[PDB]
């Protein structure tokens, strides 16, 4: 049981890297009225705060 980096990947909606050297990350979100889809990427990161920022502005109240 080696020290094991509690940062690296992001698995929230649909994120995960891969094991080897690399990873893919593509978000959804849909409201109703618009919805953003951005593309596989290749970092973790940034695909959180894609969805993020999506989300943060559709304040879901039914």
């Amino acid at each position: 049981t080696e020290p094991a980096p509690p940062e690296h990947a992001i698995k929230m909606d649909s994120f995960r890297d891969v094991w080897m050297l690399r990873g893919k990350y593509v978000a959804f979100v849909l409201m109703g009225e618009s919805f953003l889809r951005s593309p596989a990427f290749t970092v973790p990161e940034s695909a959180q705060r894609w969805a993020n920022q999506i989300r943060q502005e559709g304040e879901v109240t039914e």
